[PDB]
């Protein structure tokens, strides 16, 4: 169904619409670039059902899926974050290798390709070696059914689509060698032919897999279905570059029709990180649009095959055969844009390739030859790729390039869900709420944290804090008391009641009225006198307790205390000789120093504030610390100054521990986090107040200080929630 | 020992604090004032577990138990409630009899417990005294010292030692002066003035203090005896009497009673943990039976005798009792025997307020009581014989007491008066747990946040319908609105979409994606609807369209354009896996059948006892303003205008309970399918309760899955039930008992 009324009744956004897929297929390797001849990776969610990261033939050729996404930009995010969480997971010996023909080859015993004999027989073990990138874009529905009202010709809907992909696809064979001219990265193989220097691409090539002599028919799908069925007297077999992968049965395409196209044309990139680029994958959508676009047999595609096959084999140096078939088809493609208003964008991409023709060194192809040729081997620039990309990576770690905005509690759960082949939907980028499914379970969290698992009445008892308080005494844990009085003259007569208080005014500025006995409530005299200051300045005072000890944060999931959290104000160690400044930098420089939102820690900062206090300490900016001798730099331990966080759970006693999950426990929340004051973390715990108090509960944790800590082991939390979520993983 | 020399530690506000209990017991009575010779009502909890509510003996006699509360203030509004729910749950043929005395007495009852063994011991009690005396009924007061005070008493005290023994010997001294200036309590109080039960006495009008302290008033016998000297002792007498012989230590009488006793002995370890006063008679010019400020006084009193130093021997402790006896047969009208030992009794009462910085109003009260040792006319026993010759008997007094009380509880049937303040959904709860029997305790009334334990099993519900069973990210998913949508557009329910444009030429390019679809127009933020376009039939022309969208960027830099949905928008209720109610919401009106002006046809309406405040209320009474007069400019109507016949007038636009509008139920006249679709939506939620909006442009046809068949306007974490407990016109659908159940399914 060939035919542009669109433009007639202006249906430019829709032609664009569409959904975009896409799978990379990258061979797990050694620095040398050697094969990585080892295992699949267990951190990796199972072979069997982890959508996004899969092996395709060698257990160390491994393939990369996007979901569909209607939105190139989304594809592209993902597949960045697909590939950042196989690096990190990646062994530290293993990496990941950028172009597609295999540098070093191994021998067919080697390969164990742990999970196709018939087919591995046919053409053997190695050629399966090859690795590639398959996109697949699917036309928007609804810009279709517009489109197929317009059509007074056609009865079916699906004859309708059916046409309109055949259409797309043949016409895709037609011209399919442009675009493997402007982007071929299959020069070179290791390997029986030395060959004709180079050649633009050796998979298209006849010397590959890919290139089969029977003829298919995509003239009609119920003459396809019956030329494929008949080629049988299966679905894997047949070489199409543009390949009909809407149904699972040819037959089932005379029932419901091609949903999809998933072309296979491609090879990876060296260049690009993740063997793409936003702009080709953009070009390529526009191409596609172009195939159908276009008005314009099978030996038209026969000859277009051809012309794939021959321009395969040339040297990318030298320049094309059909150059002239090439700027026409990329003019009349800049004509699309104009009629259907594409963004500038698209036409400063169409308008470089267009540059390419004419360069060939600016095409793909030619440039990569300079550069292998640069590097001197096939292995080496593979090779000194691989260190260069997962290098790249590793500078962030604690983050995901894909969703670096989202929250770090939140950004690590997803690397947990991907890694673990739990399938993931965004449904707020901003409010942070995930919707995970695996299998016919569906789980959603927001902020890490907030699961099915937590009545909301958890929550609804640690935001109150009185009710916390009023539950939490009656659990018979030790809770801090607050006394308010509204009265003076009873205050004095409530002397009685009150051990170490501070009175202060309910509003006060300046801290006026807020009188601190430590271990003093020695007098009723003075009692009396800190009621009145209090007073003046506000109309309601409050008597509450005054414990003095370090105080920390328990992560409780379920049963037991998942993690400790310290935390200690910005500070220096003396250990070097350096000056503090010097030393300050120092401790700097390590990734997780940012500030404080978008980093794990924050950077100490040498101001007045912590300058004053140094000098407490005796020092200046430029004094030199003695050995082992800790300046402090603030008195506040929020990070949000530069305070480490220590992870304590080892250290802290399990009295304790189990008092946090007996507190959270009677809260009814599954993953509560509370905060306790605790003089002797080593001392057992006593039902006294002066061993401990609960200072506070928290209805949605953090995660991320305890799975980034400073220092001390990190606990990984989001694990323990992913398990939790679905426990049958 | 004596405390009273150690309020040199300043403990007077010590003193004050206790934990205090009550027991009324009152006869469920016919206006007539005959008892009810029926059955306890089927409304109340079972009687086995029922906290709140229960029956001491009588079927016919029915018992209100107040939860201790930290403040005898506290209490009453456990009282006033508990009396309000349980006058509300009889029978309207049945009132509650506000005297101690029996109105009409047949000659019955039974227990009707569930136990054997309460049976047995009824039947033996009921034989061993005749069943007469023991359908009498009064007031018990349960009051126990603050544990902390004690343990400063305590630390003070070093010839005890032992912190029970201190505990146990406070305690007695405390029974024991009771006991001999009891009778100063019951003379204040007296309200058992006034033949089946005891005409042996000569009544010509001849009426005594107190009928019930006398000896024709059941005490099971005179050799029956137990000293208070010592708990030892105590424990040895009552041990000894059990041995061989009351049945047990329950049926122990007497005015003073320990407690917390499964057995006396226990108390050696155990100590002492209340006392329980027992000499009240209900007193029948207070609602409930019992006044705070008299609350109040028995408990200064109890402090009294904790006060003073002197501990009554039993010559004493006996000596009390005769004079209690005698003070309490005396004649209402008479003064006390012994009114000096009153005077000089309540006179050290003052000192010990002083000394302790007691509040203001106690110092009130006792006065008032003075004033009563002079003339006894102002004594609640002499006021009640007064009262008596009014209707010209015991009994007339009691019907006519018991109408005026059930009637105040009926004014404000949807609020309970206690917890006025809460939210009307939560009274409401709070109400049928409180007839249910769940043990129930309020954490922050202001929060609103509630704890019900029932056995071993306790809930929390914050705002009425929020429970356990409702997890977290449902409140999440209906909180963003957005992510509402996206939740429910995979489930396949027909939302409606909005779709924003930063770009003017990207909205007009995209314009074919809502062609022949009514959408409604608007920038995102605007003035006076400035720039908003309305198309109710589609988006007929691209001209058109464009003006509209160019219209919205003028003002405003982001423009949403959003599905339009018209239809009668309808409020379902859902709970569980069912649609519990559908309710409808209409503009203030009235209709103008009874030919009266619009002016005299809202004031009838507003007459009805629901409307008032639409916040303190259900419904919010019409009031015919300007912006209401030019509504009926509209009509051709004016206030002084009649409505003529069965005409509706309109008084606002928009529907609102804040404007007046009314509320009516659609349950049954809603279609089945729209209802299955809020049980639908609130399963794409995952919430157990969940209150879902929908437009709808007919109720009665099926529902389709088309916006103009169907729609969904909004979903709520907390819907509002009273408004569908209580409709203006439709059918009462209580939902709070549906909470509860669910809650507590094992109930």
């Amino acid at each position: 169904k060939i035919q542009h009324i669109i433009h007639e009744n202006q249906l430019g956004l829709l032609f664009q619409q569409g959904s975009f897929g896409l799978e990379k297929e990258s061979q797990r390797v050694t620095a040398d670039g050697a094969i990585v001849t080892t295992p699949h990776p267990a951190v990796f969610g199972n072979r069997r059902y982890h959508p996004y990261i899969q092996t395709d033939f060698a257990e160390s050729q491994l393939e990369l899926i996007t979901p569909p996404t209607k939105k190139l930009e989304d594809t592209f995010r993902w597949l960045s974050v697909i590939h950042e969480v196989v690096q990190r997971s990646l062994p530290e010996e293993e990496y990941i290798f950028p172009l597609s023909m295999p540098a070093g080859l191994p021998a067919e015993e080697q390969i164990r390709v742990a999970q196709r004999e018939y087919l591995v027989k046919i053409y053997g073990k190695n050629k399966q070696m090859v690795s590639g990138i398959h996109y697949n874009f699917q036309l928007s529905p609804d810009l279709i059914t517009r489109l197929f009202r317009l059509q007074n010709e056609y009865q079916s809907a699906v004859d309708f689509q059916n046409d309109l992909y055949l259409k797309m696809a043949k016409n895709f064979l037609r011209y399919q060698w442009i675009l493997l001219y402007l982007l071929a990265a299959t020069p070179t193989v290791e390997s029986f032919k030395d060959g004709s220097q180079f050649v633009r691409s050796l998979r298209s090539s006849q010397y590959g897999y890919v290139n089969p002599e029977i003829n298919v028919s995509f003239d009609s799908v119920e003459k396809y279905v019956e030329s494929l069925e008949h080629w049988v007297s299966a679905e894997k077999e047949f070489y199409s570059n543009v390949r009909l992968r809407g149904a699972k049965k040819a037959r089932e395409f005379l029932t419901t029709g091609i949903q999809y196209l998933e072309f296979r044309l491609f090879d990876l990139n060296p260049f690009e990180i993740y063997g793409i680029s936003l702009k080709d994958a953009k070009f390529i959508h526009v191409f596609a649009l172009f195939m159908i676009w276009m008005d314009h047999d099978q030996e038209e595609v026969e000859l277009g095959k051809a012309r794939l096959a021959e321009v395969a084999f040339e040297h990318p140096l030298e320049k094309t055969a059909y150059a002239v078939e090439g700027e026409l088809v990329l003019l009349e493609l800049l004509s699309m844009l104009e009629q259907i208003g594409a963004e500038p964008e698209l036409f400063e991409i169409v308008k470089e390739k267009l540059t390419q023709f004419t360069d060939p060194s600016k095409t793909v192809a030619g440039r990569l030859v300079r550069a292998i040729e640069q590097a001197g081997s096939d292995q080496q620039l593979g090779a000194q790729l691989a260190q260069q990309y997962k290098a790249q990576a590793f500078e962030r770690f604690y983050a995901l390039s894909a969703f670096d905005n989202m929250e770090l509690s939140t950004q690590a759960l997803l690397f947990d869900v991907i890694q673990k082949g739990i399938h993931t939907e965004i449904l707020d980028e901003n409010d942070q709420f995930l919707c995970l499914k695996y299998g016919d379970h569906i789980e959603y969290v927001k902020n890490g944290n907030m699961t099915s698992h937590d009545s909301y009445i958890s929550p609804l008892i640690m935001e109150n804090k009185v009710v916390t308080k009023k539950v939490l005494q009656k659990a018979g844990f030790n809770v801090p008391q607050s006394v308010e009085f509204t009265s003076l003259e009873k205050a004095v007569a409530s002397y009685a009641l009150f051990r170490a208080v501070v009175i202060k005014p309910k509003s006060t500025n300046y801290g006026l009225g807020i009188t601190i006995f430590q271990q003093g409530v020695q007098n009723r005299e003075d009692f009396a006198k800190a009621l009145e200051i209090a007073f003046r300045e506000d109309k309601e005072v409050m008597v509450e307790d005054y414990l003095v000890g370090t105080e920390y944060r328990f992560f409780v999931l379920g049963d037991e205390t998942l993690a400790v959290l310290l935390r200690v104000p910005a500070n220096v160690v003396g250990d070097s000789v350096h000056s503090v400044a010097e030393l300050v930098a120092m401790k700097n420089d390590h990734p997780l120093r940012g500030d404080g939102s978008r980093t794990p820690l924050k950077k100490i900062a040498l101001g007045e504030i912590e300058q004053l206090q140094l000098k407490e300490q005796g020092l200046t900016i430029d004094s030199i610390p003695a050995k082992d001798q800790l300046v402090q730099l603030r008195a506040n331990s929020n990070i949000s100054t530069g305070g480490d966080s220590i992870d304590m759970t080892d250290e802290m006693h399990e009295s304790y521990k189990q008092l946090a999950v007996g507190i959270t426990k009677a809260m009814g929340a599954a993953v509560c986090g509370v905060d306790l004051i605790i003089p002797d973390l080593k001392q057992p715990a006593t039902p006294n107040l002066t061993s401990w108090g609960v200072i506070e509960a928290n209805f949605n944790p953090m995660m991320m200080m305890h799975i980034f800590p400073y220092a001390g082991k990190s606990r990984r939390l989001t694990q323990n929630v992913i398990k939790m979520l679905f426990p049958e993983l």
